């Protein structure tokens, strides 16, 4: 069993910049979700080897996790807020695609996603 390489967190060929919206995504959104009691499964890529999920990366072809997002934000990898919001949405959707309704991990994702929605509702206007 083998895990894929993780999503990239640096790439000099990718355009990037800082925006006040990306700063909010780090200081408000990511921080809020990261500290939540249910954050831990999402703080790093799914280790399909150790979790004994050999089909995970056969169903989930665009993996994402908050460890990756955190590094992307800290590294100023993004060009805009939409790219980062998309990464969060990918992470949640992957969990729902792979798992079953009512599963613990789905309940965890739903709790995080509720907080994500509450925070992105107040994304600031771009300066
Ligand atoms: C470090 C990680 S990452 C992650 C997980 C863990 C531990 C876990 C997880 C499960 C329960 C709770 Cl309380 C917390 C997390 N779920 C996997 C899916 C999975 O193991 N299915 C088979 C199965 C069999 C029996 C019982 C439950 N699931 C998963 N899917 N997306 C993410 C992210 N995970």
């Amino acid at each position: 069993s083998m895990n894929p390489p993780p999503p990239e967190t640096s790439n000099p060929n990718k355009p990037k910049r800082q925006t006040n919206q990306l700063q909010y995504l780090l200081r408000v959104v990511l921080k809020t979700l990261w500290k939540h009691q249910f954050a831990w499964p999402f703080q790093q890529p799914v280790d399909a080897v150790k979790l004994n999920l050999p089909d995970y990366y056969k169903i989930i072809k665009t993996p994402m996790d908050m460890g990756t997002i955190k590094k992307r934000l800290e590294n100023n990898y993004y060009w805009n807020a939409q790219e980062c919001i998309q990464d969060f949405n990918t992470m949640f959707t992957n969990c729902y695609i792979y798992n079953k309704p009512g599963d613990d991990i789905v309940l965890m994702a739903e709790a995080l996603e509720k907080l994500f929605l509450q925070k992105i509702n107040e994304l600031p206007t771009e300066e």
